[PDB]
């Protein structure tokens, strides 16, 4: 608790996502890395194009898990739902449909919108499109509401 005000969604959050089948798009929409393998290959792969942030894209049903590991390892439902707040910029941790959130995120609509009917269509082919990952690893996402959280690098502005 007495670090410099850590307001990012942290590791294992993003682990077990990405566990359950949720992916990292860049503010554009398209997935530039498929999975949480380390740290440097989605750096570089935020570093790979001009819009240079991430936002992993998960469902509700991600997020029951995401927002319980949070308050396990103690980080309040307060700070959380602030997150979901539109003040001095757009919303870091977003939910709603999958336009919706996109819309709040500030992620453009069309660009992700292909990213998920491409995700959820070659899921069900069997064949993925997204780095090589096997299909029994691929996951539509299930839920009525997209959880995009907004994945800064390390340093960044944070609440104090």
């Amino acid at each position: 608790m007495v670090e410099p005000g850590v307001a990012k969604l942290t590791t294992y959050a993003s682990k077990q996502a990405t566990d359950m089948g949720a992916i990292y798009v860049n503010s554009k929409g398209d997935r530039i890395v498929n999975e949480s393998n380390v740290y440097t290959t989605f750096r570089n792969a935020i570093l790979k194009q001009a819009d240079k942030v991430a936002y992993l894209v998960m469902d509700e049903r991600t997020w029951k898990k995401v927002y319980d590991l949070l308050i396990l390892h103690d980080f309040t439902p307060e700070e959380i739902k602030s997150f979901f707040e539109n003040k001095g910029k757009r919303p870091v941790f977003v939910k709603g449909s999958l336009e919706s959130a996109a819309e709040q995120a500030g992620i453009v609509v069309d660009e992700l919108v292909q990213t998920v009917k491409n995700y959820q269509g070659y899921v069900q082919d069997g064949h993925d499109h997204d780095f090589g990952r096997d299909p029994k690893y691929l996951h539509q996402f299930e839920g009525e509401t997209f959880y995009i959280i907004e994945q800064r690098l390390e340093h960044h502005h944070h609440h104090h």
